[PDB]
């Protein structure tokens, strides 16, 4: 079976208007609200969580749609999972708690969720942390010939269904391992622990999950983009404390610089590279953890 | 099984020194070269071919690697699947029948084969037909969110093997239906002949064909791409007489004006849309064939 990677950790099913949130909740303190991004769940946390969790109160969320929170069906503006729904979920999850004002960390999708939040509801957050992104608007408007052979998945996910579904199901234990692989400094699967990999590999392998999935992109290419568009061509900043890491080897430092584009986006952000490939919280947990625990206290 | 769709065309295995090209040859008259593209074969001329070769010897051909001619070997760079190469494979081919001056009219990647072939090789054409299509630099510099989204396949064939090799083995049948389908006006397959299709079925069917298709959008990423850059830098014009057609609702219509563009790379360009998705021979076969005979008279 899946392993438990999280000793100690209590599990929690949060109930939600649009479906239950899975959460891994450890320790004691203020709160933090940590979310995964994709192809992963909440297990990517698995290595930072245990020290994180010596001085805070640590909720490690399966994103809408991811892991094993439900799936909201979507609709044609694949509305649930865009960033702004998935934030709005999780505030409702996290009042569930009794968490009104939050410390966030995010990587990849979930850190997309982090600012959508932090610009739609910035009272929610104490302190935001995203992890090797850059906001969708600011991809999308660099996609040029280099980026979007980089980032070719952005607008192969993106096409509309069925069509990378049917794809990807043919064999899926192969995309979700290329994923994992080629974002990695090394480019293989030595970064990951082998059972951390089964979690998401047998995420990947139901077709559902694998429809969120793309859903995720959809909005990603749609009405994540516009909602950023509105922000940026209005001048709207994020008010909240923010921090900014990124692998050197990992996305967001392709087609930017990743502290001068989030001081656009952000009056108060610090930001700091880690010698890593995407998968920041795996390829470097201590380097990540220390970051983490530095700026949240 | 497949149906001959040429009535009274001969059918020829042409020899060069990097394999066999595929060939229905009919007609009688000045000799007039036809190139299919992607995920097509010589087949897709068959609704024009006939009106034609009233007044042409016409040489219907698969293109090096697809349909029914010869694969050659691929290497690191793609050469052989580079226009450059393929615009060489050609000129041997028409060597081989005693052409060495020839009108050409290509579509799709046969038409990216057709206007290398004119800037590397003017003397060798007449006039030049293209349809439905951008030069390979002006597709890759206007790439945007818009243009990414349109044509992801730019993208998403050219990641390196085998990534796209073993997505399309998912489900082949769906993807060249769902390809040819959705670049048609209609949206469905009812512009295309079903003996046709099946044409274009069968040789999706085959990985090695898929394989070669694509090394030639890797080749378009990449070397294409620059020996088209330095044709733009010198300011290197096609001297050939060219027409350029496109669809109304095709792809080059999206990208730019395509005789504005055209006129960058052109000194004697005209152009016409026609009422038309991307596949113009088969989707508008008598406006098509009506502004080929007159232009190439």
């Amino acid at each position: 079976d899946l392993a438990d990677l999280f000793p100690g950790f209590g599990s929690e099913w949060i109930n939600t208007s649009s479906g239950r949130i899975f959460a891994r909740v450890g320790g004691d303190g203020p709160p933090l609200l940590l979310l995964h991004g994709f192809p992963q769940t909440h297990v990517m946390w698995h290595r930072v969580a245990p020290k994180l969790a010596e001085r805070f109160k640590v909720i490690v969320a399966d994103l809408p749609g991811y892991g094993w929170s439900d799936m909201p069906e979507s609709d044609e503006q694949h509305t649930p999972y865009t960033k702004r729904a998935m934030a709005k979920q999780l505030i409702e999850a996290m009042e569930q708690l009794g968490h009104v004002h939050f410390a966030l960390a995010g990587h990849d999708r979930g850190a997309r969720v982090s600012y959508r939040l932090a610009l739609d509801s910035p009272g929610r957050l104490s302190k935001l942390a995203v992890l090797d992104i850059l906001p969708t608007y600011e991809y999308w408007q660099r996609m040029n010939r280099a980026y979007a052979l980089k980032i070719y998945h952005w607008s192969f996910l993106a096409q509309p269904a069925p069509l990378p579904e049917n794809l990807l199901g043919g064999d899926p234990d192969f995309y979700v391992k290329a994923k994992l692989a080629s974002w990695t400094r090394a480019g293989d699967l030595s970064a990951f622990d082998p059972r951390a990999v089964e979690h998401y590999r047998i995420a990947f392998a139901d077709p559902m999950r694998r429809h969120v999935m793309c859903e995720d992109y959809r909005a990603g290419a749609y009405a994540d983009f516009e909602h950023d568009k509105i922000d940026v061509e209005a001048g709207n900043k994020i008010p909240v404390p923010m921090l900014a890491l990124w692998g050197a080897s990992g996305i967001a430092q392709s087609a930017a610089t990743p502290l001068d584009v989030w001081r656009k986006w952000a009056s108060d952000v610090q930001g700091a590279p880690i010698e890593s490939g995407h998968f920041l919280p795996e390829e470097a947990p201590d380097q990540t953890a220390e970051a983490l625990v530095r700026f949240f206290s």
